[PDB]
């Protein structure tokens, strides 16, 4: 056990390993708040979180201990990195603070947005990231350029897992908390694959591309009709798929538009481009590429080989589906915390 100091920070006492210097509040949060620092040991700029409420219901218990296991499972370059977890606690009784480490993020994807070779690369290593995380049948379901970290040299992280769920509140109007969702998800047509992350990546490269949000919808209606402008109506066979009788009898209210020519809407665009997010912004999410599928596409013939692109470990997740009394899901993490080992 490694010695704790005190300090007062963004209104609440921190409590961290002497390894931890300079703490500074860089952000702040229903959530909790996070402080840069200097980890000593590894010579890191670290961002150090402080979990707030982590188990103060039943929800905020398994949300707490959901986000410690996505975080330390992630194993990936592209992917956040779990450095540390602690607790000032010495038992699970006296266990009620839990602090989450990773690598301090700088830029994002919203300070980048470039040329061809450069939207390669990040669109490359997203889907990098993806392969991964979606080998483990883990889903991201809120890609945008925000949790999207990239550093000096254009390598990039994808961030945000086991975060909060977004409100409703949140999710309303002319908002970028919507605009890279895929339409099944927004208006809850159907149980949802791992492609809606796929969808997500073809409104963040349009963006790259062109500079401009690819669909900046005014709320969610304004937001679909920008969709089935691009991408066409549905037909009768994405029709069926849609389970809720409300959503599709609402599709079917609108007037039938086809698909439009992409070349066209991204003009001078390197046609390996065009024809990606063709395959990537498909309505029907059955006939999605996937991003296995997409490292493989000529337009990464610079970057693609097959051979460095892992997968994940099995990821056991039979958890979500199980009820638990809050002092079960603590128990839980503070054998998560406990059971932590640093990477190298
Ligand atoms: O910005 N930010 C961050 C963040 C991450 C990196 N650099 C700056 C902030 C985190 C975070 C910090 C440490 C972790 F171990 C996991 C997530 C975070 N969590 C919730 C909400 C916002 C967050």
């Amino acid at each position: 056990r490694p010695t704790f100091y005190r300090q007062e920070l963004n209104k609440t006492i921190w409590e961290v390993p002497e390894r931890y210097q300079n703490l500074s509040p860089v952000g702040s949060g229903a959530y909790g708040s996070v402080c840069a620092a200097f980890d000593t040991k590894t010579g890191l700029r670290v961002a150090v979180k402080k979990l707030s409420r982590p188990f103060q219901s039943i929800i905020h218990a398994k949300r707490t201990y959901r986000e410690l296991r996505l975080l330390k499972h992630m194993k990936h370059e592209n992917v956040i990195g779990l450095l540390d977890v602690f607790t000032p606690a010495r038992s699970l009784e006296e266990f009620n603070d839990v602090y989450l480490v990773t690598h301090l993020m700088g830029a994002d994807l919203n300070n980048i947005v470039l040329t061809d070779d450069h939207v390669q690369f990040l669109i490359y290593q997203i889907l990098r990231g993806l392969k991964y995380i979606h080998s483990a049948d883990i889903i991201h379901r809120d890609l945008k350029p925000s949790n999207l970290a990239v550093n000096e040299d254009c390598e990039l992280k994808i961030l945000d897992f086991g975060l909060a769920r977004h409100t409703d509140d949140e999710m309303t109007g002319y908002v970028a908390t919507r605009w890279y969702r895929a339409p099944e998800i927004m208006l809850n047509w159907m149980h949802y694959n791992q492609t809606v992350d796929i969808w997500s990546v073809g409104c963040i490269m349009a963006e790259l591309l062109t500079g401009r949000t690819l669909f900046p919808g005014t709320d969610h209606i304004d937001q679909l009709k920008l969709i089935l402008r691009l991408v066409g109506t549905p037909g009768a066979e994405l029709l069926k798929k849609i389970s809720s009788e409300s959503a599709r009898n609402y599709i079917q209210s609108l007037t039938q538009m086809p698909k439009m020519n992409f070349a066209n809407v991204f003009i001078g665009a390197n046609p390996l481009a065009v024809d990606l997010l063709e395959k990537m912004l498909v309505l029907d999410s059955d006939k999605r590429i996937t991003a296995a599928q997409a490292l493989a596409h000529a337009y990464f013939a610079q970057y693609h080989d097959p051979d460095d692109e892992p997968v994940a470990d099995p990821y056991d997740q039979s958890f979500e589906s199980r009820d638990l009394l809050i002092d079960e899901w603590k128990s839980l993490t503070y054998d998560e915390v406990i059971s932590f080992v640093p990477p190298p």
